[PDB]
C-alpha cells in the first residue's frame, strides 16, 4: 500500500509540549465515527508516552524533547476503529527521524 | 489495584450468536476514557477475534475457536483520556480455548 513519508524532527526542541507533528487519519472518518490509536516504540512500548494521538482527530504529537545521540528512529503504528471497536483498516507504519 | 493480575479467561471452542460478548475489561476512573486491545487475536495476526467496545471496556470475540488450532490468546488493554494520554499501565489479558 501507499507509504506515508517519515517526519523530521530537530532535536533539543522548546514545544511548548504537547507539540503537534501531523494528523494520521482515514477519509472514511467523516462519513463512519473512528477511534485513532498508536502502538509501538515511542507510544506504548517503552520509551512509553513520548508520542500521542488523539482518538478524535488523529492528532499526533510528541510529549517531550528527543535526542538523536540516544535514539535517532521510532517505527510506531496507527489503527482505526469503529465506535464497535471492529478496526476499520490495516495498520499503518509510522516512522520519525530525530535530526542534529 | 495496582499490579494485581487479571484471572485468565477461559472460551469453550465450538461455539454464537456473534460476536459473543466475553467480559468487560474496564478501569474504574472511568474521566471520560477509550479503551484499546493490541496483540495477536486483535491487532497482530490472527487479527479480529477480539475486539473491545471503545467507550465500555466489553472485550467479544467474534468468530468460532478451536483448541487443537490455537489453545491462548495474550492481549493488553489499553485506557488512554480524551486527548489520548496514557492514564493506565496496560494489563495482560489471557485467553484459554477449552
Ligand atoms: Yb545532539
Ligand atoms: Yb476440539
Amino acid at each position: 500500500d501507499w507509504v506515508i513519508p517519515p517526519i523530521n524532527l530537530p532535536e533539543n526542541s522548546r514545544g511548548p509540549f504537547p507539540q503537534e507533528l501531523v494528523r494520521i487519519r482515514s477519509g472514511r472518518d467523516k462519513n463512519l465515527s473512528l477511534r485513532y490509536s498508536v502502538t509501538g516504540p515511542g507510544a506504548d512500548q517503552p520509551p512509553t508516552g513520548i508520542f500521542i494521538i488523539n482518538p478524535i482527530s488523529g492528532q499526533l504529537s510528541v510529549t517531550k524533547p528527543l535526542d538523536r545521540e540516544l535514539i535517532a528512529r521510532f517505527h510506531l503504528r496507527a489503527h482505526a476503529v469503529d465506535i464497535n471497536g471492529n478496526q476499520v483498516e490495516n495498520p499503518i507504519d509510522i516512522v520519525i527521524n530525530v535530526i542534529d
